[PDB]
């Protein structure tokens, strides 16, 4: 039968003067007599006729090859392929063969004049809530004094390290955790293989957690200070590594002096109405203020303000500008609830201020790194280009816990398949361009989610799995504190134990598989700059193919019993060197030989 | 068998003061325990507990049903079904049951409030080409003077209607229609049933097709005048009848006062460079300016230009502005090529632009309709609020090009049978929410494409099928001068024929067809106002039903050999007397006699 394959990298995608080269590969009977590339000259579908190449790839398969003229237009170059015979018309895409034109996010793509953070192509990210990772030895006296949480009422519980996370007092609780903890620690993730930290609010505020923020401009004490944050910026910069804070723009702490709650001090837009900052926090008739889903702790942020925007984005001295120039030069933000930020308490104009935003960055550090916190389809923050990258919450993690844990975001059941999967994912996918796709943010759980492999329940051996399918598929990967140690948990407040750093408690078996993908994903340009074609996916085997150049790199996930398989014969499996990486599997001309609940990995 | 159905209108979406509450149908064995309804308050994406209704709205029929609090949230709230079992999960959109959780625009989708134009739906309209519909008798003094078109180098070419389009002097050839021979043919119309004018290209220009403005603020004195578009102006608005204006925006004419690319001008950003217009357009080094499609006569426009800005769309006499203003009162405007706006000669910011003429039009028209020439996927515009309605030619006239015609956009070469075609359709509608799917500018060929007839070939047969489909389907319709009396044509030189008045020369059994229709349309509250769900998808035959309320609508068409169809069972179809109103298939208890070539439709 007739097969097509592009998949949006060098083997095809070649830069040849303002001339970029898009190539397909066919490969059956009836062929088509005509090939057509449908690309967006400047916003207008057009078409441009594909040639014939004398000279065959690999045997047997014929290449055709055309140009998108780059000299002119925008820098997304969206295209696909259209095959003609003389009565029929079939559509070859990312997501495959088609009979219907598919639609402009449906279709391969390439930044060509890629202006945003290249660095983060080939990174691994750790993931750390700082009281709850590592406590500092000499402690100033300011981080173990008791303070109360207006915002609870009761007083912080300090506790001591092997103290269990209990149900009471969730937010309030501390362990210690600081940024000393973690320039600590800058050796233990280096030998690990870390590249880069993602570090949750460190400003000053009330919580545990610190995203009911009180200032903007200095770090909390109990987290530690300036001082705690100038040395891991600093100790890092000399390790390779690279730092992301945690902003919340979608609301500030009851407790901030801009949206005083408790008359703890003065100025509030609470309880006096001609404050400054009156029209930068939404009230009703009745007069309570404007508060995320209901939690009083939390007060929304109107950015109808001309001044509002000013202190967040747009003057020389705003809070997302500030911790990005000197003498800080933070490697970028994490966006808290990106898609609630907007005025009059709601989202009104939410496309405007985050756009906004990403642009003051990229005047400050052209080559910042900006975050989605979407749950839920995200497809247009980016769609649009306000982000740089979207934590993949939709196309990578909930994914997984379809597949491997019978889960969704809600946790309720949830009974997919291999290509169910597979489809789901190369959907979302198909619809950001090359170089979106390798800038996601995937991981498998969260400060947001119970412990991953707490969720497996009965299925606990699929773990690896999921850690081995973490490293292949497209994007930045993370690694939340705790997992890589085989930690577990529910939900909050018991997702956030406190890290064991004594031996008799890591399961080492799983810290090895981290270093292992963690250094092959750095071995391979594939594993990190490379396409990715789903090869095979029924039934509870899945299988795919990471390309660049000349590297291939071929995985393999059951979550079954044992089994063999017929990879339908493919261009990508008739690499020269079937050397094993991974895994325990073999691949026996083209039949597969997987060992139970297994995750493979081949590679040259 | 478990099935369910649900369409966004009333019965089951239905507002209750401070709160829209949605209803689900559900037929089959294997009940689910539970159901939950997503809905989306500020991009959050939620849970609303659906109860099972005690008074079960049909035989055969459980309902289930939930509430969606309006005093907060955002306009056009999307929402969808996620079905609970105890192991398993379904969820249902307005393409149907799936495994994958949905995608955000595929939901399901309604607008409470509405802001846009309401009025829109309701209208039908007729889509008029100046030079070529009605010659008013008592001709002017200039408006039969002979110029040169130096944009051709040649003279333009003078012409009565009866003489036969030639393809040579495409923008040269001048038959001699102006704005009173349309004010004077308005009985024609009210006769036919129209109740709106699209009026294309009509501000001056040395051409025929008048994309090449070159005096935005006067009314050409060969397609009638200022005075001219004050008469037709006052007809229409005493007549009843609603006239929109095209907004030719990208460029301007490169005869125009602001480029004068001929030396017959004045400050002309072409030979003189310090001209306070050359920020308006982009040039390139060689003199060149960045010119529409590399036709000299368009010269793009760079809209990075506050002064252009103003002058287009922000500033209070604006170009916009104007004509939905006393003293012109347009109804609104059609932005031919409004995707290509932005700045550098290109797309930059073309959301920013188109979003902002479109937000000029309402501000002074507040009730304005603003439709935007999109030959492809306008989909991501759509979902910005950027544009009210658009051209729907890939959501609509394509879909159908494809299945009736056997046709593409640029290559005739295409295969289509009933399922392939209905998907696409309900695809771009599930993009789009409903009091937008009702605003879709529905037509079947234009002064851009060929003629349909034509494009039929030798299956002329189905021309009354589509016809029906026209004014049945979703959305308005904009009925192109001539296709009613059967006019032909093939090209943008040869599909704007002039109107033929001679009654020996009008195929009169196509324009009795409008009429009912029309009619029809407009009696029902359905064709207008209502839901529609597609119930029957194969080969030649699609069988469709609008739904409201109470009121229902029958369609079904056949392409092909007569047959016999098997109706799946529906709870719309309980309807108490489906008196034909137009076809010969007859309906037999869920059995349909399809005859071949037929376009039966029934209503109750």
């Amino acid at each position: 039968m007739l097969n097509a394959w592009h998949l949006p990298v060098p083997p095809f995608v070649k830069q040849s003067k303002d001339q970029l080269l898009i190539t397909l590969w066919l490969t059956g009977e009836d062929p088509p007599q005509r090939i057509m590339l449908r690309t967006e000259h400047d916003n207008e579908e057009m078409s441009v006729p594909m040639h014939k190449q004398r000279s065959q790839p690999q045997p047997g398969v014929t290449a055709w090859r055309a140009a998108i003229d780059l000299s002119s237009g925008q820098p997304r170059r969206r295209y696909s392929f259209k095959l003609l015979w003389h009565d029929r018309q079939r559509w070859f895409t990312p997501q495959g063969f088609s009979r219907m034109p598919p639609a402009r996010l449906e279709q391969f793509a390439v930044d060509v004049p890629d202006i945003g953070p290249q660095w983060a192509a080939d990174q691994i990210f750790y993931q750390i809530f700082p009281d709850r990772f590592a406590r500092s030895l000499p402690r100033e006296a300011e981080q173990d004094h008791v303070y109360y949480h207006h915002a609870a009422g009761q007083e912080i519980i300090l506790r001591d390290w092997d103290e269990p996370v209990t149900a009471q007092a969730g937010g309030s609780t501390f362990y210690g955790g600081d940024l000393d903890g973690i320039s600590e620690k800058l050796p233990y993730l280096k030998k690990l293989g870390v590249t880069a930290l993602y570090l949750n609010p460190v400003f000053k505020a009330p919580s545990v957690h610190k995203y009911d923020t009180e200032d903007y401009r200095h770090v909390d004490p109990q987290f530690g200070g300036d001082g705690a944050l100038l040395r891991l910026r600093h100790n890092t910069q000399q390790l390779g590594m690279r730092l992301v804070l945690d902003g919340v723009f979608n609301h500030s702490g009851d407790s901030h002096a801009w949206f005083d709650r408790h008359n703890r001090g003065t100025g509030g837009a609470c309880h006096n109405p001609e404050s400054p900052w009156r029209d930068w926090y939404s009230f009703s008739d009745d007069g309570t203020a404007l508060d995320w889903l209901g939690y009083a702790s939390l007060p929304k942020l109107d950015y109808q303000s001309e001044s509002l925007v000013n202190e967040i984005y747009r003057g020389e001295d705003s809070i997302v500008r500030h911790w990005l120039k000197a003498p800080w030069n933070m490697d970028g933000w994490r966006l808290d609830v990106v898609h609630m930020l907007g005025e009059a308490g709601g989202a009104r104009n939410n496309m405007q201020h985050v756009a906004g935003i990403t642009e003051a960055a990229k005047e400050t550090q052209p080559e910042a790194y900006i975050v989605g916190e979407h749950f839920g389809d995200a497809r247009q923050w980016l769609q649009a280009d306000v982000e740089d990258a979207a934590m993949n919450y939709r196309g990578f993690t909930f994914p997984l816990w379809g597949f491997l844990a019978n889960t969704d975001i809600s946790y309720d059941p949830q009974q997919i398949d291999a290509q169910t999967c597979m489809a789901w994912m190369d959907n979302y996918r198909a619809g950001l361009s090359h170089q979106q796709q390798l800038r996601m943010f995937n991981q498998l759980d969260s400060h947001d989610t119970a412990r991953f492999k707490t969720l497996l329940g009965r299925d606990i051996a699929r773990l690896p799995l999921a850690v081995v399918w973490l490293f292949t598929w497209p994007g930045v990967p993370c690694i939340y504190y705790g997992d890589e140690v085989g930690l577990d948990g529910k939900n909050d407040p018991f997702c956030r134990k406190p890290f064991p750093w004594q031996v008799e408690k890591q399961d080492t078996a799983l810290f090895a598989l981290y270093q292992r993908m963690i250094a092959l994903r750095k071995k391979s340009q594939a594993l990190r700059h490379g396409g990715c074609q789903v090869l095979y996916a029924e039934d509870n085997v899945v299988v795919f193919v990471r390309v660049l150049n000349q590297q291939r790199v071929l995985v393999a996930i059951n979550r079954g019993e044992a089994c063999e398989v017929v990879l339908p014969a493919s261009p990508f499996l008739n690499a020269v060197q079937w050397q094993c990486k991974e895994g325990h599997g073999q691949l026996t001309d083209g039949i597969l030989a997987l060992p139970a609940i297994s995750a493979t990995v081949w590679m040259n």
